[PDB]
């Protein structure tokens, strides 16, 4: 069985839209309704935690709460908020952590990282090749090196890990500010796997990426 | 003089339309278009050359041709375009290379560029934090690092040079693979520096980017 953690916690302050990301609309149905939905039409989902703004706990238990839908409150910041929902994930063997603000995800992704797991991987990441061409640069925006193109994938969510494996490497998170899952079971040597992404599953943080989102939504409907 | 050169001659195969990319319609006008008003309206460039496929040379120099706008042939892969393309630059003091897929690249990206250059570094480039995290994958894609997210820039166009760094550099480039310019740079270790770029310089490269595309400047007209 599979349980997908649902960080929805977050400010949304870069959105600009002076509420809590996971509840700006596209097309109409908020951001973390969308994310939800991906999760339900893929299929492989057991069970749903989501990490809402604390303040939005209550409200959100009646809106968006359930038996197999469980809300928390979440943190002070993305790996706090995961750190609570793991609290609530239960028995599942396999453990999704995925960004509500990936609102567009396709099911196929989903399903992808999941039969990844089944087959025998304790940690699977989905990722693409960088659009752009990365260079590592100094403190003050001076270029040190171009690494090669080929070895580098921008990586995605849903993350998916064992659930022993997840529980450990948060078990050893420390003051936060990191909000790839993968780089905590990184730091316990546990190979760490990339499936191939999706263009879709970009995370929207942004008003041009809201725009974005909105256009996909239209150009699908 | 600070001149534009525009790689425009490529095929266009990951849009799938059958035809060449910098010709293929964005809001009623092909990219090229976009990308060469955004040059002039940036007010830093005193004029442009254009690599273009040798076929569509001669109705090229008709459609973009001009008193600031020079057309060249250009080459089997980016490199030889740019290569082409520096033939015709004339006595610049600045060459910046610019891609025609980037189309709505802001204004004001192009004048940072061309500011720091002023400013006297020999080389600058636009990027921004990656708004994704980066992983470095050995060959069965298994994970073997990841770089501090905010110790990288993922890098856009355009990629501004000192004209004799740049010409040096093209000398003794290799043709194929080699597609971004400040690359070419760094082989000497010559210093190059970041400025901001801007998410609109986006390089348009699927049919999924080209409906983006779309959508952006239809969200920007009022
Ligand atoms: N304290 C937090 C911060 C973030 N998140 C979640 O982590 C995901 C990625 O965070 P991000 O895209 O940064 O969203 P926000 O933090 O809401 O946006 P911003 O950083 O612009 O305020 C989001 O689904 C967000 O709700 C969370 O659960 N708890
Ligand atoms: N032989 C080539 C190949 C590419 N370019 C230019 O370099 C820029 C960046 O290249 P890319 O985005 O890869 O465009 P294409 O090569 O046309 O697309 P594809 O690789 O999908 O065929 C484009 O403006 C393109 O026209 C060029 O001048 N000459
Ligand atoms: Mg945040
Ligand atoms: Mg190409």
């Amino acid at each position: 069985a599979t349980v997908a953690v649902v960080p929805a916690a977050g400010s949304g302050e870069r959105l600009r839209a002076g509420r809590p990301k996971a509840f700006v609309t596209l097309g109409g149905t908020p951001l973390l309704e969308h994310a939800l939905s991906g999760l339900r039409a893929s299929g492989v989902i057991d069970r749903i935690v989501i990490a809402v703004p604390p303040a939005l706990t209550d409200e959100s238990k009646l809106v968006f709460g359930g038996e197999d839908s469980v809300i928390v409150s979440g943190g002070v910041d993305r790996t706090e908020s995961v750190a609570l929902a793991l609290e609530a994930a239960g028995d599942a063997e396999f453990v999704l952590v995925h960004d509500a603000a990936r609102a567009l995800t396709p099911p196929a992704l989903i399903a992808r990282v999941v039969a990844a797991l089944k087959e025998g991987h304790s940690a699977v990441v989905p990722g693409l090749a960088p659009a752009d061409t990365i260079k590592a640069v100094d403190a003050n925006g001076a270029v040190l090196g171009t690494p090669e193109r080929a070895g580098l994938r921008a990586v995605q969510t849903p993350q998916g890990f064992h659930a022993d494996v997840l529980r450990r490497a948060y078990a050893r998170a420390t003051a936060g500010g990191v909000t790839d899952d993968a780089s905590l079971v990184e730091q316990l040597g546990t190979p760490v796997q990339i499936v191939d992404g999706d263009p879709l599953a970009f995370k929207i943080t942004t008003p041009l990426d809201l725009v974005l989102a909105e256009a996909v939504l239209a150009h699908h409907h």
